[PDB]
């Protein structure tokens, strides 16, 4: 029993957090095998970021002015190239303890754990969903670029987010680690802002089908609805338009909990109509939607790493 | 920016996890140097849980009844003690993977991360607090005993749980790593339930605090109280009473910010009696209590908003 927020085991990334240092920039890095994965935005000063041609900043530098520590040991930059917004520093020793990974672009709505880092050094781990407006509500200071987010698939790590920027309402952005970004941000210093963001409906049904495994039931109603009718209430309350992927991926939990999807839509539509009148669901007193279908499977059911 | 529920990454502890199986019963336990830790119940049956004489359970064990699996190796068990409710397995082999750590024994409203784990493979981490009333509300599922909670402060680890049972509300109660259970909670089959849990109060405050250094002042008001009133409005709440211990405590914090630690206490006061008028502060519509003032200090920044 119980449900927690809960992220991937870390481990297999902390072995490849390094820092990078450039003139007065130091950030972090992703090091697998003898390829060290950073944002791009190391090679800029505070004036090169006002107008950066990435191509002109980076012919004007050499290996050696890329500075990478791993733990108490310096590692020599014997190339670099640029994919995208990431830089690529080739280094002389492959890593060790690199884990066996995929590089993924994942979907909003799709949830990651974020190994943030200062220093190269791994300071925590969090679990965050990818908002449909592309940004993260991370939990990140000056100093946590290149922080990365993953998740594990049996042995595998899929590192899918690379930290970059902050935008002005206190959430985050960041590029896959094929260096693209998710959203419509750059990695120049103009003026951007988190678009308007909606709750990620499939994933609050997730979450309802989360508490009544472990014995809250209180929101359930003898009502269904059908997709369209839930759709159109969905829209008035900046929730995410429901597919059927959505309702034929809630199928497992609604074939375990015997509440068919359309069911749980019933509820939920009362729940946004009513409130929850005083009243939690796995202690929050807020829709969740933070949790995926495949984490509440996942945490119900107990798979390892 | 943004305030998560952060855990500390769980590599170190990761490289620790070994598998303890004895008889039909599997579960994880704790491998540090050439010790492997667990709860001493692996040596029971459900029967046994009734009344169990561990003392008599346990002269009739020798070595090789208990075999122990680190990854894909089998570790030879050479001997065993049982140190209050643990059992610590002596094995032919030494962790090569053994972190800098400690074990501490902590009180309620410390926070701690777990790394939840099955079959000795760790599944998720999340972070915990010790409640008032000696259990968490963690999530786990049944092959979970033998898990442990954890700080990382600098490069050393500091065990201080190993969870050992599922009570009957859903919550758990377990050891500190020399077998001393948390709270009055006793291995055995017994009627033992979670007594009336409180609210973390010098937690809630240094939430508020959290919330100020990241730029929300909205619940502040002109008000102060004594510390006696405080109490006395905080108990008809179900909030632990505050003592000086707490004030000294939140000191650092009342200087980054500016609100004396009982102007503070006067707007948790006003919350308590309002509630958040749809309002949120770092996204909980409920007041959190799982981060400790430590916490708060370690994951905000140094320059309040
Ligand atoms: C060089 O990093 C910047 C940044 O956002 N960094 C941050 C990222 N995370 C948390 C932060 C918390 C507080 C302060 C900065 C944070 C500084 C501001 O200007 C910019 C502008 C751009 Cl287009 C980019 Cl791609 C990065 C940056
Ligand atoms: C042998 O472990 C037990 C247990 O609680 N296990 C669990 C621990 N965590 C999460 C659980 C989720 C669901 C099912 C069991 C869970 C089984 C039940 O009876 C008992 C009774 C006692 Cl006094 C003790 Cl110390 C352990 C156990
Ligand atoms: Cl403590």
């Amino acid at each position: 029993s119980g449900f927690r927020k809960m992220a991937f085991p870390s481990g297999k990334v902390e072995g490849c957090m390094v820092q990078v240092t450039c003139g007065t920039t130091t950030l972090n890095g992703l090091w697998l095998d003898d390829v060290v994965y950073c944002p791009r935005h190391v090679i800029c000063t505070s004036e090169d970021m006002l107008n950066p041609n990435y191509e002109d900043l980076l012919i004007r530098k050499s290996n050696h002015n890329f500075l990478v520590q791993a733990g108490n040991v310096q590692l020599r930059v014997i190339g670099h190239s640029m994919q995208n917004c990431v830089l690529k520093l080739k280094v002389d020793t492959a890593n060790p303890k690199t884990p066996k990974y995929k590089f993924v672009r994942i979907q909003p709505g799709q949830t990651f754990s974020v190994l943030a880092c200062y220093n190269g050094s791994p300071s925590g781990v969090y679990q965050c969903a990818m908002r449909p407006n592309f940004t993260i509500k991370g939990s990140f200071l000056n100093g946590s670029c290149g922080s990365v987010g993953f998740n594990i698939d049996y042995d595998c790590v899929s590192f899918c987010y690379m930290h970059h920027m902050e935008l002005p309402t206190g959430v985050h952005a960041g590029t896959d680690l094929e260096g693209n970004f998710y959203g419509p941000f750059v990695d120049r210093q103009t003026a951007q802002a988190a678009g308007t963001d909606t709750t990620i409906t499939v994933n609050v049904l997730a979450w309802l089908y989360a508490a009544v495994i472990n014995g809250d039931r209180w929101f359930l109603n003898r009502f269904t609805t059908t997709l369209n009718d839930f759709n159109l209430v969905a829209m008035k309350y900046n929730y995410e338009p429901l597919t059927q992927d959505h309702v034929d991926i809630l199928g497992p939990l609604s074939a375990q909990t015997g509440i068919a999807v359309l069911d749980m839509c019933a509820s939920l539509k009362e729940l946004l109509q009513n409130g929850m009148n005083g009243r939690t669901i796995l202690g929050s007193a807020l829709l969740e939607d933070e949790f995926t279908p495949f984490d509440v499977v996942r945490q119900c059911s107990g798979v390892t790493f």
